[PDB]
RNA sequence: AAAAAAAAAAAAAAAAAAAAAAAAAAAAAAAAAAAAAAAAUUUUUUUUUUUUUUUUUUUUUUUUUUUUUUUUUUUUUUUUU
């Protein structure tokens, strides 16, 4: 099963086919990277309602909903790299306000639109690369009070304006 | 038809590390070899120059014996004109 050992659930490549919730909730560390997951259950990690941080990224996971960001509202780390993600908005963010790391490398999220990080106020560092982004606009009004790491690599942004450089 | 994410295998090529070895070249250390130049203990041989002993040839000198001719100093008994 999952590594556990003392509240860092670093779940290596075992063939999980489903997301387990075993006796040891009591953690603040779970990592679901590398471990078959068709996505994430909303409802599933009320059990696991003390992890701090979540590492569940390079998985294949089609979309994100909004209830995930209030059954752990002691989220900080939220490392959801190389997942298809074909199309995202502000509600799945809703609930995420004590959010502080965010982390895709590969989602192909051609277009945003609206103000997805309207309540991620502590999220410091940015990881949007390989994401096939035309433009670097992420909102019009003023948010993202406390960023210090903005990546936006590996994407097709073919010119940069004042108007979409406004929102910080 | 096309494009991508977890999850398991296999094939070509390039650059690496470790281990078991095997050859070629180069360094010493030992056991030997063939020699052209070397030194040192013993017994012998040839040749040159010199020492000692013995036996003999030639020449020279001293002494003694004997023999032959000349200068001869004398004589006794006689002869002698
Ligand atoms: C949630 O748990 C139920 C029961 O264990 C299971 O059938 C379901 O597949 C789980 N879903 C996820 C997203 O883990």
């Amino acid at each position: 099963q999952c590594t556990v050992r003392y509240n860092v659930a670093d779940c290596s490549h075992l063939k999980l086919t489903h997301i387990p919730d075993d006796l040891p909730s009591n953690i603040t560390v779970l990592n679901l990277t590398h471990n078959q997951l068709r996505r994430l259950p909303p409802t599933n990690f009320t059990r696991y309602s003390q992890l701090a941080i979540l590492d569940a990224g390079f998985n294949s996971i089609s979309k994100l909903e909004p209830e995930l960001c209030q059954i752990l509202p002691l989220l900080k780390v939220l490392n959801l790299q190389h997942n298809e993600l074909s199309q995202i908005s502000d509600q799945t963010f809703v609930f995420c306000t004590n959010l502080t790391e965010l982390d895709l490398m590969s989602n192909s999220i051609h277009k945003i639109k609206s103000n997805p990080f309207k309540n991620q106020k502590n999220l410091i560092k940015l990881d949007l690369s390989h994401n096939g982004l035309s433009s670097t606009k992420l909102g019009t009004g003023v948010q993202l009070e406390n960023l210090q790491e903005l990546l936006l690599a590996k994407n097709k942004i073919l010119a940069l304006r004042s108007e979409e450089l406004e929102f910080l």
